[PDB]
């Protein structure tokens, strides 16, 4: 249906953007997206910005003492 490849261009040739803006235009899952950009660059891309967002836990909100997060996006960005 949609590959990474698609974000892959969209970023070739705009540079610096996020993929939970198009995501969110399609109300595509947010959650995922973190493992488009992680996966696309996880071969060595570029770089990317993972970011979370939560309104629960008081504790772990800042800090990551594990690591695992629900629900996640990221970005991504070119040099």
């Amino acid at each position: 249906m949609a590959s990474l490849m698609e974000v892959r261009d969209m970023l070739a040739l705009q540079g610096r953007m996020e993929a939970k803006q198009l995501s969110a235009r399609l109300q595509t899952p947010q959650p995922l997206i973190d493992a488009m950009l992680e996966r696309m660059e996880a071969m060595g891309k570029v770089v990317r910005i993972s970011e979370t967002s939560e309104g629960c836990l008081s504790g772990s909100c800042k800090s990551c003492p594990e690591g695992k997060a629900a629900c996640r996006q990221e970005w991504w960005a070119l040099r």
